[PDB]
C-alpha cells in the first residue's frame, strides 16, 4: 500500500531531522562555549566607514585602511598582502580584500561590480556591513517583505540570523565579523567547490587568511617578547 | 583525459534511462484517490488574487480549513521557511503535505531566479502579486505571467523560472512528492549550508505527514 | 586555549592551500601539455557570427550553421544532432546547442532568455564570445569595475582568467573555445550535480559530447582506409 511508504517516509525524515538538529546543537556549543577576545568592534569599524562613505568608494577605502592601520598597528595587512579575491556563496559573487582576520575577528571590504544575490549563510558570528556605495536589500527569516540599505548605514547579521542578500551592481562595503570565525569558512567555500571549480580561488582565500593568521601571531608573540 | 569514460558514461546512463523509462510506463498503466485538484487550487486563488497577497493567503487558509479539515495544519504550525534551490532563493509556508500531494504559499521578496528542478510530479502556481517569468525547455525564448494565471510544470518538465521582488503564488503538488525533495534541499546541502532550514523543511514535512496519517485513523477509526 | 585551535587551523588551511595549488598545477600540465592540431581560428568564428550580427538571432544561427558546414564540411554536427540542452554552472543558467567538439575545439551557439549572471569558470581554454543579441557584462578578477559589451563585439576569456558574467534576457552569442575542453566539462556540470539534480540534461550534455566526438573520429578514419 501507500501508508507503509508513509511510515517509511517519516522514519527516514526523522533521522534527518535528528541529524541536522544535532548538527545545529553542535555548531550553537562550539559557538557560544568559544574564545571571545577582540581588538575591534562593530561600532567602531562602522564610523569609520559612515565617515568616508561620503567619498569614491577606492578613495574611502584606501583612508579605511590607513586609519584602521593608525589605531591598530599590526593587526592590519600590508599593501604586499591586499588582494581583490572572489567569493562565490550562497548563490551569489562578490569580492573581498581581507585586511584583518584571526580565530574570532575578521575584516575586510566588500562588494560587487555586477547585480547578485542570495543566502546569507547562518553561523555563530555576528556580521555588520556598513555601506560606501550601493544599494543592500535584506530578506529576513519569517517575514514575506524585504528592506532597502543605502551608504551609511549598517546591516547587522546577527548570530544564527539566517536572511537573503541582494546587491545591485557596484555595491562597496566594509565588513567586520566577530564571532567563531573557522565555522564560516564552509559557507564562504561552497559554492567555489560545488559550483565555479575554482580552484585558484580557494588558494588565494586560504592563502590571505593563513597570512592573516601569521600575522596575529607575529603581533601577540612580539608583544609578548 | 580519455572519452572513453564520457562514452560509458553517456552510454551506462541510456541503459539506465531505458530501464527506468519502461519502469516509470509500467506504473502509469499500474496508476489504474485525491484530497485536492490543480483546478481546485487554482481557482480559490486566482479568486483572491486581486487583493493584498497577506489577505490572499489568509483567506485561502480559511478557506482549506473550512472545504477540507484535517488536511490543513494548524496556526501553531505555520512558518516560513526559505528554500534554496536550483539557484534561486524563495520562501515556503507549507500547509498540506502527504506522499502523493501538497499545498503551500511560495515566494520571494527580492529578484530571484534558476532551475525549475525536474522530477515526477505536476506543479501548479496560480501567481497572487508580482510576475513570474517562464523559460521552457528546447526553446529560445521565455513567457511572462501575472497575478491571475496559473503556471503548470509538467511531469518530467525542466524550465528556467525568475521572481520579480516580492512575487507570490499559491502552489499544488501531485504525483511522487519524495522525488522531489533532493532538488529542494541540494542547494542547502552545497551552497548555504543552512543546517537550521534543513531542519525546519523536514521538521514540517514529517508534521504534515502525521496530521495525514492521523486524519486517516480519525476516519477509519 | 586559543592558540592551539589558531595552529590547528592554520595547519589545516595551509593543507587546503597545497591541495589547491596541486590541482592548479595538475591543470596546468593537462592544458600546456596536450594536443595543437586547430579546426578553426578564433577571428573565423568572430568574423562569422559578427557579420550576421545584425540580424534576428535565429536567422543568424541558421546562416551560420549553413556557412559552417560549408566551410568545414564533416565537422559539424547534422540537424537531426542538433538540440538546445540547458547549462547551469557557476550560478548562472543559460542554454547551448553544440555544433563541433573535440579534445582542443569546441563551437556551439550559447545564450540565455532570462536574466542571469555568474561565475564564468577557470580552466585551460581561450574563449571567444561574439554576441548577437542582447548585453554581456563582464567583470574581470582584481579590478572593481564591469564591461558592458553589445551586439557585434567579442569577449576573450583568456586561459587561466576568471571572471563574472552576467547576460540580460535574450541574450544570445555564437562561442568558440580552444585549449583543453574536458577542463571545462566539470564547471559545465557542477550546478546540475550539486543545485539542480538535472539527471535528464547531464544525459543530454554527455549526449552531444559524445556525438561530435564520434563524428570527428568517424569522418578522420572514413578519410582515412578504415
Ligand atoms: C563568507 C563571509 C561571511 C559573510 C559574508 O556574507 S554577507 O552576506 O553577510 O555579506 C560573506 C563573507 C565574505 C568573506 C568571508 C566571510 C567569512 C570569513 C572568511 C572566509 C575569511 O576569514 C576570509 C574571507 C571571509
Ligand atoms: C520540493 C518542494 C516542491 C515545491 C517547490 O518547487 S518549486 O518549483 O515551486 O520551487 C520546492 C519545494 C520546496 C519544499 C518541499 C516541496 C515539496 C513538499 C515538501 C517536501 C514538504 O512537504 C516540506 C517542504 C516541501
Ligand atoms: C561550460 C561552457 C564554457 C563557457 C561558456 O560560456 S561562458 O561565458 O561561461 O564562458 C558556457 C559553457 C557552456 C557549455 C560548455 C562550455 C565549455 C565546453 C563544454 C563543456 C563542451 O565541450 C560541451 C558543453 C560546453
Amino acid at each position: 500500500g501507500r501508508s507503509v511508504d508513509t511510515m517509511a517516509l517519516w522514519l527516514g525524515l526523522r533521522a534527518v531531522l535528528v541529524v541536522a538538529g544535532l548538527a545545529v546543537l553542535l555548531q550553537l556549543i562550539r559557538g557560544w562555549l568559544s574564545s571571545k577576545s577582540y581588538v575591534f568592534n562593530r561600532e567602531e569599524i562602522a564610523r569609520l566607514a559612515k565617515e568616508h562613505s561620503g567619498l569614491d568608494y577606492e578613495v574611502a577605502f584606501s583612508k579605511i585602511i590607513v586609519e584602521l592601520r593608525k589605531k591598530h598597528p599590526g593587526h592590519i595587512l600590508q599593501d604586499e598582502d591586499l588582494q581583490w579575491v572572489f567569493v562565490n556563496a550562497g548563490g551569489w559573487m562578490g569580492s573581498m580584500c581581507l585586511l584583518h582576520a584571526s580565530l574570532t575577528e575578521y575584516v575586510l571590504l566588500f562588494g560587487t561590480a555586477v547585480d547578485t544575490g542570495g543566502h546569507s549563510g547562518r553561523y555563530w558570528a555576528e556580521i555588520s556591513d556598513t555601506i560606501l556605495s550601493g544599494t543592500f536589500r535584506q530578506w529576513k527569516e519569517g517575514t514575506t517583505k524585504s528592506e532597502i540599505f543605502y551608504p551609511g548605514d549598517t546591516i547587522v547579521h546577527e548570530v544564527g540570523e539566517a536572511t537573503s542578500v541582494q546587491w545591485s551592481s557596484g555595491t562597496w562595503m566594509v565588513e567586520y565579523g566577530r564571532g567563531f570565525i573557522p565555522s564560516t569558512l564552509a559557507f564562504a567555500l561552497a559554492d567555489t567547490i560545488f559550483s565555479t571549480q575554482d580552484f585558484l580561488t580557494l588558494f588565494y582565500t586560504v592563502k590571505v587568511y593563513s597570512k592573516a593568521l601569521l600575522l596575529e601571531a607575529s603581533t601577540h608573540l612580539s608583544q609578548l617578547g
